[PDB]
C-alpha cells in the first residue's frame, strides 16, 4: 500500500522506517521545512551549534534501556555529559543580590521532595478511570495542609525547577495521576545526559532515516525521492477507499493511507484542513490535551562573571514573580571557552517573550543578571538567541503536557485513527508523552497499528 | 437541642436564624473576631468607608428574586448603583499610552463573548457526574481552534475581566461545567449593584441577626448572650452522644450539635482541630476545592487625572503581563470628589502583593498609571489600602472557586456532615458557591438538614 507520512521529525522517520521494515516501501514523506529532524534541531550561535529544541536524553541507567541511549552513546557516540543537580542548594540567588543560605535552601528542597514522594504514593492509589485524579497543586495542598502550594520566592523557584522545568506548565494545571511518577524515569533510570555535539542531537534522526532512505555515497545526504522537503500539507481528504493530500505549493498526492506526525499544537491550529472534518470525539480529545512551550534563551557575553566549578552548572533566580527568568545553566564543560549562558522560561512567559523583540528581552535579562551579581561588572550580552516555537506554524509549541481533567481514555482517543487517517508523534506516546524516546516509540507503535489493519485486516 | 454555630458571618447568622425559626433557640454562636459579618466588612479609607470584602449584590432583575436584594434595596435602603459595563471597548488602555480604538476592542469583546456562549451549550450536555468536565481554557481552545487561549495584551485583559475578575483564578484552572453559565445570573438576573453606603453591606448581616438575637433599645447593639465575640474555636470533639467545643481562651462548651461556618481556607489551614480527625474522604474533598484570593487595592490621590463621565466607571490596562494591575474602577458616583481609584488583582499577583510592602505596591501602581496617562501630571497616591485576606488566619482567602477536577460527588463530600458536625458557608452552596446569597442560602440549607435530624429524626444524609 502507498502511505503518505506527514512530517519528517523523529516520529515520522521512525514510522516510515517501521513500515519499510514490514515491506511497505511505497512511502511518501512530506516535510514542511527544508530539513528533517523537527523538534530535534541545532543552530549556530556565537560560533557554536546549540540545540534549539530537545537537548537531553532523559531516563538513563535504569532497569530498562532507553532506546535512544545506545544510539546516542554507542552508535553515534554523540558527545554528552550527565547532569548533576546535587548542588542546587548552593546556587539559588535572592531577588536582590547573592545567594540564599545553602542550608535553608536544602531544607526547602527536601521538603518539596518529600511532598512529591507522598504524591507518588497517593497517585498509586487512584483509579484507572481517572475519576479521582487531581492537579499536582491539589496534591501539594493536601500533603502540606495549606490553602496554597509553594508561595515564597524561594519555595516557588524550587517548585518551578521541580515541575515547570520539566513539563513547561505549572503544577496546578498538571494531572497528578499522569505525571507523578513519570514512567520515563521509572523504567529507564534517573539520570539525564546533556548532548553537546556539533553534529547535533538531530543526528539521531539522520541515522535512522539513512537506514532506509537512499543517501549519496559521497555526500551522505539523503537523496531518496520518497522524501520531499518544503512540502507544507494544507489539506487531507479521505474516504473509505483512500486519501488525497494537498500541499501549499499546489502539489496533490494520492495514497492508501496517511500517517500524520505534525505536533499536537499543529493539530490544534487550522494549518491542516481535514475533509471531511474530523469527528467530534476526535476534535475534543485534541483540544483538551495541552501543547506546552519551553523557551531556551541563549546569551553570549564578552567575558564571564558568574561562578564556575563543582556544582556550578545549574543555578536559580528566586524572583518574587513566579517563573521570571528562573532557571539558569552555564557550560563550562560543554562549550568550554564560550561565555555563554542559557536561561529557560515557559508557558505565559514564553508567549509574552516570543511576542516582543530580542532586544527587549535582552534588556530584561540584563537587569536580572545585574541584580544577581551586584558585586561584578556585568557586560551586556553581545548576542542572544530566543527560539520562537509557539509562533512557528509548523510546531505551535514545544511538547505536550497532560492536564488535570483528561483521563487515559480521552488520551487514547488522541492516538486513535479516523478511517484511513492515522496519527503519530510524542503526544500519542502511551507512557512517554513529551520525550524524544516517546516520539521514537510512537512512530513504531503507530506504524504497527496501520500494518495490522492494512496488511492483516485486523483493525 | 443545643447547637453551637462556629462563625458569625452571613452563613452562620443565617443558619442560626433558621434554627431559631424552627424553635431551636438553645444556640451558642462563637465568633473569632470582635464583630459579626465575616467577609462582608467595611473599613475607613482616607475618610470614607469602603468595603474590604463583598461589595456587590450580584444577580438582579431576573426571573427569580435574589434573596439579598430586597434586604439591601428595600428593607434597609443601602445606597447603591447598578454597574454598567456597556462602554468597556472605549476604555482599554495601551500598555504604553492611551486607549485602543473602540471598534477594534468591541470586536475582540464580541468574539470572546461568542466563545463563551458556545461554551454554555457544551456545558449543558456534559455528564452530570462532572466526569466529562474540562477547564474553561480547553473550551476556549476548542472553539477558537488554537493551541492557546487569549494571548495578546488586549485579548488577555478582556479574558481576565470576563473570568478572573469574577472567579479570582484563571480559566485554565476553572471548571467549565460549574461556571459557564453561572446560576446566580441565570436565576436572578444579569445585573449587579454596587453597595456604597456608610453603614456597609454588612448591615445586611446585622439586620438578620437582629431578627432573633437580643439588641439594646438605643444601642441597637446586639447584647444577646447567645452571641459570643472574640471566641476562636480551636477544637471540636464529637461523639455519638454529643459535641464539645474549645476556644483559644480556654472556654469549653457542650451541645447536641455544632454547625461549622468557617471558610474553606480556614478548613484547609488547620485552625480547628477535629477529634476524632475527619475521615479521609472528607479531608480530600476539603483539599481539592480551591480557596481564591481577590485583592481590592484602594488608592487616594491629591487630584483627579483620569476620565469621568458616561462609560467612565470601569477601565482596563492591557499589560503584556497577564493579570498585571488590569481592572480599574473610578468612583464618580460612589465617592464623589474623593479622588479614589480601585484596582483589583487576584491569585498569583494577590499572593505576591500580600507579601511585600504597601509602599512597593504603590510604586508599581504609579508606574502603571503614568504609562496609562502620559500626558497628564500624575500625582503620587497619598494613601493606599491593600486588604490581606489570604494572610488572615480567620479567612485564608476571599471565596471558593470550583476547579477542574472536582466532581459532583466530591463536592457533596465537602458539604457533608460528619456525625454531629455540620458544615455551612458559601463553599457549601451547590449552585451559588462564592456569593453572599450563596452564603445566606447555605445557612438555611445546613440548618434544615440539621433540623431534620434533630426534630424529625431523619439523620441519614445522601
Ligand atoms: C524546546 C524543546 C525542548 C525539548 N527538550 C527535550 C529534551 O531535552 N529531551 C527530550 O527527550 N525531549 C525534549 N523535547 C521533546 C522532543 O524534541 C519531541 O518530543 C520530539 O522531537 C517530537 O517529535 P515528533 O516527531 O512527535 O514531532 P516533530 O519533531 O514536531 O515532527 C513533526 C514534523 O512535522 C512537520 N510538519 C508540521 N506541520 C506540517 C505540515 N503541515 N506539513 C508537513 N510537515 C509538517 C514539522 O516541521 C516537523 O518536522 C524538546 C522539544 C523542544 C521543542
Ligand atoms: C474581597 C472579597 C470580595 C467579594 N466580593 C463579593 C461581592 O461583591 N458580592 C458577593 O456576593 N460576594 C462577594 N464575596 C464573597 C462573600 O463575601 C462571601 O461569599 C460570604 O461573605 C462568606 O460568608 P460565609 O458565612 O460563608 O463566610 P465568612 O464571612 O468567612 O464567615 C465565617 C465567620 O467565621 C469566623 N471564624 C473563622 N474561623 C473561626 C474559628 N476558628 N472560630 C470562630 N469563628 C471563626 C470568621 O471570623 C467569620 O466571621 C467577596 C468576598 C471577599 C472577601
Ligand atoms: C556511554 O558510553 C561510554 C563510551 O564507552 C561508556 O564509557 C566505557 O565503558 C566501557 C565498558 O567497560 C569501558 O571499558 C570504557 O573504558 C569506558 N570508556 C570510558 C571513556 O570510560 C559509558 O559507561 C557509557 N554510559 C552509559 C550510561 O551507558
Ligand atoms: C430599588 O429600590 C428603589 C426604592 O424604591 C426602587 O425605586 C421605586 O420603585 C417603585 C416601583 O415602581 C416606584 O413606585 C418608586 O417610585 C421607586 N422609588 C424611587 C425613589 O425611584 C427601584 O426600582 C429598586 N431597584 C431595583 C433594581 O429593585
Ligand atoms: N525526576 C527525576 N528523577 N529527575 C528529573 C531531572 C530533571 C532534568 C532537567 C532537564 C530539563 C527539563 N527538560 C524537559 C523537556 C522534556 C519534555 C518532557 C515533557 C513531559 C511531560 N509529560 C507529561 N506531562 N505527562
Ligand atoms: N455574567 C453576567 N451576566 N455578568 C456578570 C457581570 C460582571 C460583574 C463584575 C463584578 C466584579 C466581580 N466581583 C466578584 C466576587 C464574587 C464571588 C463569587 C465567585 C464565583 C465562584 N463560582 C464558581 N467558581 N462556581
Amino acid at each position: 500500500p502507498r502511505v503518505i507520512v506527514v512530517g519528517a521529525g523523529m516520529s515520522g522517520i521512525s514510522a516510515a522506517k517501521r513500515l519499510s521494515e514490514a515491506g511497505i516501501t511505497d512511502l511518501l514523506i512530506l516535510e514542511a521545512t527544508d530539513h528533517i529532524g523537527g523538534r530535534m534541531h541545532k543552530t549556530n550561535f556565537a560560533g557554536i551549534n546549540v540545540e534549539l529544541g530537545a537537548n537531553w536524553v532523559e531516563g538513563v541507567n535504569g532497569g530498562k534501556m532507553n532506546p535512544i541511549w545506545p544510539i546516542v552513546n554507542s552508535t553515534l557516540k554523540l558527545r554528552n555529559f550527565r547532569s548533576d543537580f546535587d548542588y542546587l542548594a548552593q546556587n539559588v540567588y535572592k531577588e536582590d543580590g547573592g545567594v540564599y543560605d545553602e542550608d535553608y535552601v536544602q531544607k526547602r528542597i527536601e521538603l518539596a521532595d518529600s511532598v512529591e514522594e507522598m504524591g507518588e504514593k497517593l497517585s498509586a492509589t487512584l483509579h484507572a478511570s481517572g475519576r479521582d485524579d487531581m492537579s499536582i497543586l491539589a496534591m501539594q495542598r493536601l500533603n502540606e495542609h495549606q490553602p496554597n502550594g509553594p508561595a515564597t520566592p524561594v519555595d516557588m523557584v524550587v517548585d518551578y525547577y521541580k515541575f515547570d522545568y520539566e513539563f513547561a506548565e505549572p503544577p496546578r494545571v498538571t494531572s497528578l495521576q499522569n505525571t507523578v511518577p513519570l514512567a520515563t524515569f521509572s523504567d529507564f533510570g534517573d539520570d539525564v545526559y546533556f548532548v553537546a555535539d556539533q553534529r547535533g542531537y538531530e543526528a539521531v534522526v539522520y541515522y535512522l532515516a539513512g537506514q532506509y532512505l537512499k543517501t549519496d555515497d559521497k555526500s551522505g545526504k539523503i537523496v531518496d525521492p520518497r522524501l520531499q522537503l518544503n512540502k507544507v500539507v494544507r489539506e487531507i481528504k479521505y474516504s473509505p477507499g483512500g486519501v488525497t493530500v494537498k500541499t501549499e505549493d499546489n502539489s496533490v498526492y494520492s495514497a492508501d493511507y496517511v500517517m500524520v506526525s505534525a505536533s499536537l499544537g499543529v493539530l490544534q491550529s487550522d494549518l491542516i484542513q481535514f475533509k471531511p472534518k474530523l469527528p467530534t470525539w476526535k476534535v475534543r480529545a485534541i483540544y483538551q490535551f495541552d501543547m506546552a512551550v519551553y523557551t531556551k534563551i541563549f546569551l553570549k557575553f564578552p567575558r564571564k562573571f558568574w561562578p564556575e566549578g563543582k556544582g556550578r552548572e545549574f543555578f536559580l533566580y528566586a524572583s518574587s514573580r513566579r517563573g521570571y527568568y528562573g532557571v539558569w545553566q552555564e557550560f563550562e564543560k560543554q562549550y568550554p571557552d564560550a561565555n555563554v549562558l542559557l536561561v529557560t522560561v515557559t508557558d505565559e512567559e514564553s508567549r509574552r517573550i516570543e511576542q516582543q523583540s530580542d532586544e527587549q528581552t535582552k534588556a530584561e535579562i540584563m537587569q536580572v543578571l545585574r541584580k544577581m551579581f551586584p558585586g561584578k561588572d556585568v557586560p551586556d550580552a553581545t548576542d542572544i538567541l530566543v527560539p520562537r516555537w509557539w509562533s512557528d506554524r509548523f510546531y505551535k509549541g514545544t511538547f505536550s503536557n497532560w492536564p488535570v481533567g483528561v483521563n487515559r481514555y480521552e488520551y487514547d482517543q488522541l492516538r486513535a485513527p479516523v478511517g484511513r487517517v492515522y496519527f503519530t508523534g510524542e503526544h500519542t506516546s502511551e507512557h512517554y508523552n513529551g520525550y524524544v524516546h516517546g516520539a521514537y516509540l510512537s512512530g513504531i507503535d503507530s506504524a504497527e497499528i496501520l500494518i495490522n489493519c492494512a496488511q492483516k485486516k485486523m483493525c
